[PDB]
């Protein structure tokens, strides 16, 4: 049982939940790979299914009860008859919440109990997929009062291709390869922008052209779908005191809706299960706008602030980054779109760590992803030791469909 | 068999083949990663470590397999058989100290690892002579503000005789006076060593930046108190280039970061007293030492003076005040002509070190959480660089406090 220390306050906990870690991570006693982004039978399915049902009934205090045994026997027969089994709707809800709760890289898990689950397990085609997704975006956006939600499309099974959302998020800006090597738009989306074009999408030419969706029903080519503009809430970015900031033409979208991860529950796998919450401001103002391989606007902003950019020791990069994050917070609040700054969010995650210590003896957390990308040690999570391990149900990465 | 290592800014990929040579085990298992923890924690075992080190030495000078290489291996093996231990040649001590720095995974300044002045104090015999060696180190390294990296190696651990130890964690530390309330005047990180100084006879001050005396331990003796001559201790008064009230805070820091509580291990020999010094990266002072809530904790008072709105987190008053404190630190050291490096330049040079080491040794042990600076993390290139942490020897190691 690892000892976990907070170096700001001096408090000590012991992580007893890590003993129950399901799969194996990438580290060995010889070397730690904690900083890597991607860590490298019917009896197989039954064992995972049993552990999840036992989890679920323990969590509702029907532990070992009559309804517990009846569900266990039902799963056994279903797998024998068909090779898989079907979650009850309450189990699907519980499993989606647990998979969020178990995500080590998520700083927002104080919210894990409040999740809207849309059951799309009866979906039949890409057109129907598009309707579920539009319903999700509408519900989750809620005119800017964002609400967390997940839509669960049909599980994979043998003999049949998966449902897939080819886009990494529901809302993505195009990235256009230019004749001089550079990228106009978001460099992260250069591949999917080309995939949309190849599948017959008329490309824009702006830095913030919202991409169409490439949705894939089983064993069929993907279909392009245009998102109605009135459905995609965007926030033009302005600064509260730097009047020229508005004229940079920057904007970002309200709804972070991740669509390329796989949801795993009781040994079942959902390759299309988009989930959304709301943004932490550093995601937009630091990573998306200031990363050298994303919009990379830092030097542009520093020139407008008339900063000395020829020496690093004036900290022109730091001052411009902070004002971009100010602009993001100011612009979302003014537009009445839900957002949380990195101080508020890390303070809430500390409470989540405390709540989870009492709830189940620990909490899997990836320090490198929990600590914000600016002002790290100004937030309390910087001084918090953390233990990283993989519990199930879980969100996992998966290969691209193509 | 070798971990793939990716840089996400550039897209480039290497494989860390050096990790396969890791000589001691860390805290992680396939079940759970403990990389974020601060403390991750005999004749022919000595001999395998010694042989490996001699091999490293003869590799560095491109005489592997030479007669001199074989003869020195045989010489070490015969001394261990006779005495249970052995002595480093002078040249091996210099190489081993540099290698321990090169191997230190939490050090972002290792581009400098080949430039290290090594003072051989292995004939030191008393705490008084210890003090002379340390003062000479401080004078050399400080060099009136033009800082030079140096290490002084005191006698190795040996059976039947106690260790040399420097009780202070650094050669220059500000006192931390525990108040009756439980508050602290001065540096809270130094409350314990301050109380040990007073117990051993030091008359304490009552300032926020009182330089501590040294508690020096010779073998099998209680520690002995030595006052540093004030003119040996170069300090920098803190001011801001455009906020003139900042100078009225009365803040200062010292020029020379000289870590004195780590153990130097070379070829299985252990050196419990071997203080080493370089120069500061500005975030160490401006962000951690001055803005940590459990250190000097000045962030709110500076923000109030800047007339920022401290009642709401979303104004980012903490971020703005912290950046200006870092500006003050850099401006003040440059003004006083004391070597300092900012976190942008330091991490850029570390990236060049990673490329150097990938060609020289096929990898580089590095602790991401420690290499990424405490402000503006993703604005620096190391944020986007995957890293493999592992333990090589020669090494600098944590060791228990002598009391
Ligand atoms: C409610 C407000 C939420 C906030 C403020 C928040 C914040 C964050 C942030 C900042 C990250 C790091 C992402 C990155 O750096 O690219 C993250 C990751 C993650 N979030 Fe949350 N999140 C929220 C809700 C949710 C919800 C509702 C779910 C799922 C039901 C979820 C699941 C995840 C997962 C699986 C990751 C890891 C993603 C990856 O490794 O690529 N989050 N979150
Ligand atoms: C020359 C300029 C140098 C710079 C700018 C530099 C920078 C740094 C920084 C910023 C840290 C993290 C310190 C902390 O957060 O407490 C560190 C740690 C470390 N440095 Fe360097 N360093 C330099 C020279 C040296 C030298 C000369 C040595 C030894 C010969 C050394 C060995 C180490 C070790 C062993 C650590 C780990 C300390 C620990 O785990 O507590 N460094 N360095
Ligand atoms: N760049 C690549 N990989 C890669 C890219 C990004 C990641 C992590 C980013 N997930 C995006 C993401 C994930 C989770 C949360 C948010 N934000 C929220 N607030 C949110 C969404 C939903 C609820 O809350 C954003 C991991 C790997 C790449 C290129 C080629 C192959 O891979
Ligand atoms: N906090 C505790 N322990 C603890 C305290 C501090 C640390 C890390 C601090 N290293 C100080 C340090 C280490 C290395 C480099 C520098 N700087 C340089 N530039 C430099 C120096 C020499 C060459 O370059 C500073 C690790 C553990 C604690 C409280 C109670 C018991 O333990
Ligand atoms: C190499 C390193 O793991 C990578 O850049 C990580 C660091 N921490 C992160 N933290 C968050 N929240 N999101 C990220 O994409 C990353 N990227
Ligand atoms: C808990 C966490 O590991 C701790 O605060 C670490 C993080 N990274 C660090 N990085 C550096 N350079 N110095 C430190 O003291 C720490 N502290
Ligand atoms: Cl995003
Ligand atoms: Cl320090
Ligand atoms: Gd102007
Ligand atoms: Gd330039
Ligand atoms: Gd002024
Ligand atoms: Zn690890």
């Amino acid at each position: 049982f690892p000892r976990v220390k907070n170096w700001e306050v001096g408090s000590i906990t012991y992580d007893t939940l890590s003993a129950q870690a399901q799969q194996d991570g990438p580290c060995t006693p010889r070397r730690c790979l904690g900083s890597l982004v991607f860590p490298r039978a019917p009896e197989q399915l039954l064992s995972q299914a049993r552990d999840f049902i036992n989890q679920y009934y323990s969590s509702i205090k029907r532990s070992g009860s009559q309804a517990h045994e009846q569900r266990l026997q039902e799963v056994e027969a279903e797998v024998a008859a068909t090779g898989t089994y079907q979650l009850r709707e309450s189990e699907l809800v519980f499993g989606a919440k647990q998979a969020w709760r178990n995500a080590p890289r998520c700083v927002g898990r104080i919210q894990w109990g409040k999740l809207q689950v849309f059951d799309a397990r009866d979906c039949r085609s890409a057109q129907e997929m598009f309707t579920y997704i539009c319903n999700h975006i509408k519900y989750a956006t809620n005119r800017g009062n964002l609400r967390s939600a997940i839509t669960v499309f049909p599980q994979r099974c043998p003999g049949r291709g998966d449902f897939r959302i080819w886009n990494s998020q529901l809302v993505r800006y195009a990235g256009y390869r230019q004749q001089d090597g550079s990228v106009r738009g978001d460099p992260a989306n250069v591949e999917i922008t080309e995939l949309c074009i190849q599948h017959g999408w008329t490309p824009g030419n702006g830095r913030f052209d919202v991409l169409p969706l490439l949705l894939q029903a089983p064993d069929e080519p993907p279909e392009l779908f245009l998102l109605p503009p009135e459905l995609v809430l965007e926030v033009p970015l302005e600064h509260p005191t730097l009047e020229w900031f508005a004229a940079l033409g920057l904007r970002w979208y309200a709804l972070p809706a991740v669509s390329n991860m796989l949801l795993e529950i009781g040994g079942l796998e959902f390759p299309a299960a988009p989930f959304s919450g709301w943004y932490m401001s550093t995601e937009i103002g630091t990573r998306n706008l200031c990363d050298p391989h994303r919009y990379n606007i830092l030097e542009d902003v520093a020139v407008c602030m008339d900063l000395d950019t020829r020496t690093t020791s004036s900290l022109w990069k730091d001052k411009a980054a902070v004002e971009i994050n100010v602009a993001v917070l100011h612009s979302y609040q003014l537009a009445k779109v839900t957002i949380v700054d990195h101080h508020a969010a890390t303070a809430s995650f500390m409470k989540h760590l405390e709540n989870e210590q009492k709830a189940r003896g620990g909490c899997p957390a990836d320090w490198a992803w929990i600590v914000p990308p600016i002002s790290g040690s100004l937030t309390p999570v910087f001084h918090q030791e953390m233990v990283n391990y993989f519990l199930s149900p879980a969100f996992r990465y998966q290969p691209d469909p193509w």
